[PDB]
C-alpha cells in the first residue's frame, strides 16, 4: 500500500528511474565520493579511537541503508568529524589507554556498537512518534556555533599526531587550554620526519586541489586528492622504511573481508546513554538541515519523520555489522551534487567503490603515517572554520542570534561538546522568551476623518475619542508579560483603578478621564492561563470604579480560552467581544448617549 | 539623608508613633506571639537537628533585627516549619547520627550557623543589585504546591517521635515513601507512654484552642494553647517520672544566659552553598508574601528590595550570634495581626518574652517529652495541609496554574525539597512559552458601513476588501512562535509566495487574489531577534511575487527593532507603517487606483 512505499521510498523512486540522462551521472558522483570516503573514513577512525578498519565498515553499510529508507537525493551519509568527535570521546573514557592493545580495542568496539545502537533507536523513536517538527528547534545559529566549537578540538586534537608528539589529553571541562598548553611544553619532543610527512602530505594536498579547481576539466571524474596523497604517502613511508628507522607512526594492519556481525552489548546502558543522546541529536540536525539545503536549491521535499526513520535504521544495521554512528555531512553531499549526482544510486555506487577496497585493496595501507590522516583531517575541516564569518553577519542583524552563536560555541571549545550543547539549545529557547517579554504597548485614537486608529506618540494626528480609552498590547499574554501587561496598562491609561476605589471609599467614609476601555486584542496571538487570569483582574478592577471593558479583536482561540477560564461571567459578556476598534468605539458611544437620555 | 532612613526605616516611622491608641494594642500582640514562639521556637529546633536552645535563639534576634531595617508592618519573623525542614536535611547530611554526642552538636550547629551566614548573604545581595522584581516570578501555586508538600515530609517525621519508635530516614529520592513503610514496620516496637503523652498533648490543645475560639472574650490577652499544654506536660513527665521508668525521651539540658558570638567557618561553603541558595529563595518568597498580603489589607506598600535587604541582614547578625535561618511567617502573623499588632514594636515586645524565658525559666524545660514538641508541629502544620484546597480551585480556572501546583507538590514529597523547587520554577516558566506558542491569528474583514475591521470567521458579518489581504496575530513574534506565524500566513491568506514564484519560472521557461499583504501589528507586544529575520523573509518573497507589505499598528519599540534589525531597506519603508488597518486599506485601495492610470 502507500504506507509501504513511504515506510520504504526506494520502491517508489527506483522504478521511474531514467537510465539515460542520470545513470552516467550518478556513476561519476559515485566514484568521485567513493575516492573520498576511503581515507576519511579511515582517518575519522582514527579521531573516534576505534581501529582503522571501522571507518572502511561505517562508509559501506550506512549509505546502502539510507538507500534505501531515505527521502534525500543529494545527502551523502557515512563518518563526518563532529559525530567522530564524540563517539571517540566516550570511548576513551570507559576504555583508557593503560594481548593488551587486542584487549582494549575489543572493549573499544564494544562501547562503540552500544552508542551506534542507542543513537539509532532514539534517532528511530522520534521518527515514529512523528515528533520530526523538533528538529526545526534547533536554530542555524546554534548549529554553526556547536560546529565552528567541535572544529576547534578537531584540529587540537590532530596536531599531536601531525608533529609526533605522545601528549594524553581529555575533553572534560576547560580541556581545550591544557590541551594547548601540553602541546606546548612537549613541542621539544617533536619527531623531525613526522613533520617531514606532515608538510609533504599538505602541500600534495593544496596543489592538487588548486591545480584540479583551476586548471581545465580534460576529465569527466574530479582528481581525487586525498587518495593519491594517502597513495603516494605509503609508498614513500614503505620504500624509505619511516616506521622502524626514523619512528614514525603508521596505521596498523587492516584486515581483509566483510564485517563480521556483532551485538552491542547493553552492560554498558547506563554509563552511555547520555552522550548517546547527544550524537542522535547532532546527527539528525546536521543530516536533515543538509537534506533540506539540497531540497530547497533543487526544488522537491524531504519527510522529516521519514528521515528520522530513516537515519535510525542506518545506525542500528550498521551497530550489527560493526561500524560506528553515520550522519549526513554538507562537504560529501557538495562533492556528490558537483561531480553530478541525481539519485541515491550515486550512494549505492560510493559504497561498491569502498566494498572492494574493503576487501581486496586492504592491507596495503599498513605503511600508511597517521601524520597523512591528520593532515587530511585538518583540510576537510576548513569548511567548518569558516563559518566564523556567521558571527559578524549575525552580530550586524540581530545581536540575540548572535549570542545564540557565542553561547553555544563558547560552551563546546571551553566546556564539553555534549554541555555546549545543552547551554545552547537552552539559551535558543529563551531567546524568545526574551523578545515577548517586554512587548509594545500602546494607546490608539482616530485619525482624522478616517475610520482607522493607531498609536498616538508615532503618529502625532490622531486624537483620542472622548470617554473612551483605547489600549493596544502586541504579543501575547502570558506568564512572562502578563505583571508588566497590568502595570503598562495602569501607566499609560493614567488610571489605577485600585487606588481610585481606595481614595472613593476614603472620602465616602470620611462624609478618570473615560467610561469604556477597549483593549484592542489584533495582536494576541494566545492567552495562557496566568494570561486569563490577568485579564479577569484587569476588568473587576475597572467594573469596581465603574468602567466597562470591550475587547475588540480576539481571534477565535483567545475567545475560546477566555471563556473555558471563566472570563465570562464576573461582569463581561460575550456581547462586550467587537470585531474591530472602531465597532467597538461605535457602541461605547452609543451606550454613553442612550443612557445620558 | 533620605538615603539613610529608607536604609533604616526605624529612624522614620517610630517617631511618628501615638502612644495612646496602639502602645497597649502592641504590647497585647507581643505577649501573645512570645507566649507563640517559645514553644514552637523548641519545636522547629528539634525539626532542624539542632539543640533545643537554638529556636529560643532564632525566636529573640532576628524579629529585632529585621523591626529596624524591615518595611512591613503585620510580619512576625522567627523559626517557620518548612526553612526548619531544609536547614534539618542538610545538618543531618553532613553530621550523621553516629563525649560523641557533644562532638556532634558542635559540627551541627557550625554546618547551621554557615547556612544562616550563606543564607542572609544571597538575600542582602540580591536586595543591594535591586533585584527584588525576581521575587514576583515566583508564581502563588508555585508556592503553594512546595509549601504542601514541604508539610507531608514536616507530617512524617513527626510521626516517629510522637509514638516512639527509633526509625533513621532521608530525605532524598523517593525518601516519603521507604521513610512511611520504614515506620510500618516498626509499629510493633511503639512506646506506649510515648503514644500516651501524644494523646493527651493533641486533647489539650483542641481543647484549649476551640474553647478560647467559641467561648467568651473575658480576657484582653487570648489563652496561650502551646504553652500551657508544654507546662502541664513538662510537670507529669516530671511528678510521675516518664523519662527514666517508661523511656520516653525528652528534650535535653536547656543552657541559661545570652547566645554566645560565634563564626560561621566556611570551610564547609562548597558542601552547604547549593542548600543554602534553596533556603534564601524559599525564606524570601514566604516572607514577602506575607508582606505584601497585610500590606494589601491594611492599605500601605512594602519595598521587595528593602525586605530583601532586611531578612538578609537578621539571618547575618543571627549567623554571628547563635541563630538559623528565620523568615516570616502567615500564622504568627495572623495571629500578630488578629491580637491587634500594628507596628514592629510588637515584634521588640515577644522578643523582650522569649529574652526572660532564655534567661531566667530557661531549664525547667528539662522534663518536657519530645512527643508533646511533635504533637505541637503538627497542629501548627493544619495551616499548610489546608491548601490542598488550592488544586480543584486553579483546576476549575486554569489547567495550567493547576499544573504549576502539581508538578511542584508532587516534586517535593516523591523527589527532594530542593529539586522540587527547582523542577516547579523551570514548569512555572515553561507556562508563559506555551501560551504563546501557538497564537491565535486570523484573517480580517471591514464590518459593513464601518470603518472597524474584524476576523471573518467569528464576525460573519465583515467582507474582505478587494485586493487586499489583512492577517491581524495576536501574540509577540519571536523564538517560540515565529515558524508557526509564518506557515499560518501562507495557510490563511491561501496563498505560498515561494511556491508562487516557482510555478511562474516554470511557466515562463517553458514558454493571487491580492496585490497587498497588511499585517495588524496592534497585539504584536515585542518582536525579537528571530522574530525580524521571519518579519524581513516574508517580506521578501511577497516582495518577489509582486504583492506591497504594510504594517498597520506597531508599537514604538517594534518600530525600533525592526529597524536596528534591517528591516527597512529590503523593499519596505517606514511609509510603509500605518496607524490603524483602516488607513493602510485607504493607501492601499488608492496606490492601485493611481497606478490604474
Ligand atoms: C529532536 C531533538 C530533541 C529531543 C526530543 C525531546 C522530546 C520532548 C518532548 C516534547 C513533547 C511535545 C508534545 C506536545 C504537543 C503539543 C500539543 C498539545 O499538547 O495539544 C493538546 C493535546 O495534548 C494534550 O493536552 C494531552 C495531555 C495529556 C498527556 C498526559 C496524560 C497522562 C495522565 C497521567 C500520567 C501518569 C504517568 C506516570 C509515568 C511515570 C491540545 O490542547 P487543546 O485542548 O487543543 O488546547 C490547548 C492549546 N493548544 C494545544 C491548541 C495550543
Ligand atoms: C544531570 C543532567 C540532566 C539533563 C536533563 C536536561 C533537562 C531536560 C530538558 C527538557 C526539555 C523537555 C523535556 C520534557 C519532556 C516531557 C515529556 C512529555 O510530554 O510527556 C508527558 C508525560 O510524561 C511524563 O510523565 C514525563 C515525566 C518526565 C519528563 C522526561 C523528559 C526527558 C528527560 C529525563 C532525563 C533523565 C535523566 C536520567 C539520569 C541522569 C506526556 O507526553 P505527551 O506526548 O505530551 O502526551 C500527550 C500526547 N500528545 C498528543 C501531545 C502527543
Ligand atoms: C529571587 C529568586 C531567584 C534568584 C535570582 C537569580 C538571578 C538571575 C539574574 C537575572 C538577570 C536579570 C537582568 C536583566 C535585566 C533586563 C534589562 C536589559 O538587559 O535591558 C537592556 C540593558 O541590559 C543590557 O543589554 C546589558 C548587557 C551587558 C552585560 C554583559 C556585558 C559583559 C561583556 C563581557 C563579559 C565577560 C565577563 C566574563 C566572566 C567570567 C536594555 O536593552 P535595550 O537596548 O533597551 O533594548 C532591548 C530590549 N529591552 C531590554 C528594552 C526589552
Ligand atoms: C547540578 C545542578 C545545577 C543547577 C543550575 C540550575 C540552572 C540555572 C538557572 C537559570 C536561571 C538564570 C541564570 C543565569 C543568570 C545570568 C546572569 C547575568 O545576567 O549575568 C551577565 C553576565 O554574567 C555572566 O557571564 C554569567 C555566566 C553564567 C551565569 C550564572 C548563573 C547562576 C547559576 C550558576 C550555577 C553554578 C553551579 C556551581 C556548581 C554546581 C551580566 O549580568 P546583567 O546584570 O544582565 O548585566 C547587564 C546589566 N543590567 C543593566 C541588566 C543589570
Ligand atoms: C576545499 C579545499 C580545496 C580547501 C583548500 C585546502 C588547502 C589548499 C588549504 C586551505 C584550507 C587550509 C587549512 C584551513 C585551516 C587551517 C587552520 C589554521 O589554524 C592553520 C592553517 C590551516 C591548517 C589551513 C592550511 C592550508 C589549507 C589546508
Ligand atoms: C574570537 C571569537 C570569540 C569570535 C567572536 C568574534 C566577535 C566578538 C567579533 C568578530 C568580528 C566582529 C565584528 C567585525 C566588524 C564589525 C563592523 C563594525 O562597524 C561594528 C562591529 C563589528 C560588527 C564587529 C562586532 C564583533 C565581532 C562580531
Ligand atoms: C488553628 C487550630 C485551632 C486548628 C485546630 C487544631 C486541632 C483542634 C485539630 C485541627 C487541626 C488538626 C490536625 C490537622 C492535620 C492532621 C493530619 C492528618 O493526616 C491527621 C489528623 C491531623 C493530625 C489533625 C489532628 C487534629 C487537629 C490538631
Ligand atoms: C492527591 C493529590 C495528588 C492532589 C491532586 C488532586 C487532583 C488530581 C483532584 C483533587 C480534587 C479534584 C477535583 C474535585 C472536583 C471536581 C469537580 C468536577 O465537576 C470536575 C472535576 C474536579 C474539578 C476535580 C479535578 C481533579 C482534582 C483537582
Amino acid at each position: 500500500k502507500n504506507l509501504l512505499l513511504s515506510f520504504f521510498p526506494i520502491l517508489e523512486w527506483l522504478p521511474k528511474y531514467n537510465l539515460k540522462e542520470w545513470l552516467l551521472g550518478d556513476l561519476i558522483a559515485g566514484l568521485t565520493v567513493g575516492s573520498l570516503q576511503i581515507p576519511q573514513g579511515i582517518a575519522f577512525a582514527l579521531l573516534a579511537g576505534l581501529p582503522p578498519i571501522y571507518g572502511l565498515y561505517s562508509s559501506f553499510f550506512p549509505p546502502l541503508i539510507y538507500a534505501f529508507f531515505g527521502t534525500s537525493r543529494h545527502i551523502s551519509v557515512g563518518p563526518f568529524a563532529v559525530v567522530s568527535l564524540l563517539v571517540g570521546s566516550v570511548v576513551e573514557r570507559l576504555v583508557p589507554d593503560d594481548n593488551g592493545t587486542e584487549a582494549r580495542d575489543a572493549l573499544r568496539v564494544q562501547v562503540a556498537f552500544t552508542l551506534t545502537f542507542l543513537a539509532g533507536i532514539i534517532q528511530l523513536a522520534l521518527g515514529l512518534l512523528r515528533l520530526g517538527f523538533l528538529v526545526d528547534f534547533l536554530s542555524e545559529p546554534l548549529i554553526s556555533g556547536f560546529t565552528t566549537g567541535a572544529a576547534i578540538h578537531i584540529l587540537l586534537s590532530q596536531l599531536k599526531y601531525l608533529l609526533g608528539l605522545k601528549i594524553p589529553r581529555h575533553s572534560g571541562p576547560f580541556s581545550v587550554i591544557y590541551s594547548v598548553i601540553s602541546v606546548f611544553h612537549n613541542i621539544p619532543n617533536t619527531n623531525i620526519a613526522t613533520l617531514g610527512v606532515s608538510l609533504l602530505s599538505f602541500v600534495l594536498l593544496l596543489v592538487v586541489k588548486e591545480l584540479n579547481k583551476r586548471f581545465k576539466k580534460k576529465l569527466p571524474v574530479p582528481i581525487p586528492a586525498e587518495l593519491i596523497v594517502v597513495i603516494l604517502a605509503t609508498l614513500i613511508s614503505y620504500y624509505f622504511n619511516l616506521a622502524e628507522k626514523y619512528g614514525v607512526s603508521i596505521v596498523g594492519h587492516i584486515p581483509k573481508g566483510l564485517p563480521p556481525p556483532s551485538v552491542p552489548d547493553l552492560s554498558l546502558f547506563p554509563l552511555v546513554i547520555g552522550d548517546a543522546i547527544a550524537i542522535a541529536i547532532v546527527g539528525l540536525a546536521v543530516s536533515i538541515s543538509v537534506g533540506k539545503t539540497f531540497a530547497k536549491k533543487h526544488g522537491y521535499q524531504i519527510d522529516g519523520n521519514q528521515e528520522l526513520i530513516a537515519l535510525g535504521l542506518m545506525n542500528i544495521v550498521g551497530s550489527f555489522f560493526s561500524c560506528y554512528p553515520a550522519t549526513g555531512s554538507f562537504s560529501r553531499s557538495a562533492v556528490n551534487e558537483s561531480a553530478g549526482g541525481k539519485t541515491q544510486v550515486a550512494g549505492i555506487v560510493a559504497a561498491l567503490v569502498v566494498l572492494l577496497v574493503l576487501l581486496f585493496l586492504g592491507p596495503l595501507f599498513y605503511y600508511l603515517p597517521k601524520a597523512v590522516l591528520a593532515a587530511i583531517i585538518i583540510v576537510n575541516l576548513k569548511g567548518l572554520l569558516m563559518q566564523f564569518k556567521d558571527a559578524p553577519k549575525l552580530w550586524k542583524v540581530d545581536k540575540l542570534d548572535f549570542l545564540i552563536w557565542l553561547v553555544t560555541f563558547l560552551g563546546v571549545v571551553f566546556l564539553s561538546v555534549e554541555i555546549g550543547l545543552l547551554v545552547g539549545v537552552g539559551f535558543s529557547l529563551l531567546t524568545v522568551l526574551l523578545r515577548t517579554q517586554r512587548p509594545r504597548t500602546s494607546v490608539l485614537g482616530r485619525i482624522p476623518g478616517t475610520d482607522i486608529y493607531r498609536d498616538v506618540k508615532q503618529y502625532p494626528e490622531a486624537e483620542e475619542v472622548p470617554g473612551v480609552k483605547i489600549f493596544r498590547i502586541d504579543s501575547p499574554i502570558y506568564f512572562a508579560n502578563s505583571e508588566y501587561f497590568k502595570e503598562r496598562l495602569k501607566r499609560k491609561t493614567g488610571v489605577d483603578p485600585v487606588k481610585v476605589l481606595a481614595a472613593r471609599k476614603k472620602a465616602l467614609k470620611k462624609i478618570v478621564d473615560f467610561h469604556t476601555l477597549i483593549l484592542d486584542f489584533s495582536a494576541v496571538s494566545f492567552v495562557d492561563t496566568v494570561g486569563v487570569k490577568t485579564l479577569k483582574e484587569i476588568v473587576k478592577e475597572y467594573r469596581e470604579i465603574g468602567v466597562q471593558v470591550y475587547l475588540a479583536g480576539c481571534n477565535a482561540s483567545v475567545v475560546e480560552k477566555l471563556e473555558r477560564g471563566g472570563f465570562f461571567d464576573d461582569g463581561i459578556t460575550k456581547e462586550h467581544l467587537f470585531l474591530s476598534v472602531h465597532d467597538a468605539v461605535l457602541f461605547a458611544q452609543a451606550r454613553k448617549a442612550l443612557a445620558e437620555q
